[PDB]
């Protein structure tokens, strides 16, 4: 039994609900939130950019002198790093920015790395601004992580799109 509440089941280990992530890790506290991350740690917008805000940009400082001692991650890669007040940990996933034409079949790397914890809260990644369509992203998801994911969709609209279009 976990503290995660109101999410529709849609498989043995993936649920969804529209929330807004940060109100949500605020609430759960989950040991690990996912960040949209770029490979800069860059958090300017989308999910990042309010995830860093919520933290009153301590992910940001803690984001520069991660890659001042390590460089960029990879397109398809991840870091752990502090949850700050959000989580235990955030796990920053790097999936590809479409707007910048990155392969898309790189997504499925990208969501690999959920595997690696028994349980997170996440966004659909390469969605909202990284470009990708969000059911193609939710469809990869299902497929590839086999750890409990509880997804946050912020958008209502698209939430009842993915749910009334889920295979
Ligand atoms: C609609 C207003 C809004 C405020 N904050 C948001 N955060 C993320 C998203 C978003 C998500 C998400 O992760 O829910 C996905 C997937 N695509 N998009 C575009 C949308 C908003």
């Amino acid at each position: 039994v976990n503290s995660f509440s109101g999410y529709l089941k849609l498989t043995d280990n993936v649920y969804i609900k529209n929330a807004d992530i940060v109100e949500e890790a605020k609430k759960v506290k989950p040991t690990v939130v996912v960040n949209a991350a770029n490979v800069y740690l860059k958090h300017g917008g989308g999910v990042a950019g309010a995830l860093n805000k919520a933290t009153n940009n301590a992910m940001q400082v803690e984001s520069d002198d991660y890659i001042a001692t390590n460089g960029p991650l990879k397109v398809g890669g991840s870091c752990v790093l502090s949850g700050h007040n959000l989580a235990k940990h955030c796990l920053h996933v790097v999936g590809p920015n479409v707007n910048k034409g990155e392969d898309i079949q790189l997504l499925k790397s990208a969501y690999e790395n959920f595997n690696q914890h028994e349980v997170l809260l996440a966004p659909l990644l390469s969605a909202g601004i990284f470009g990708a369509d969000p059911i193609h992203s939710l469809r990869v998801c299902v497929d590839t992580v086999r750890t409990n994911v509880y997804l946050a969709v912020f958008d209502k609209n698209l939430y009842d799109k993915l749910v009334s279009s889920f295979l």
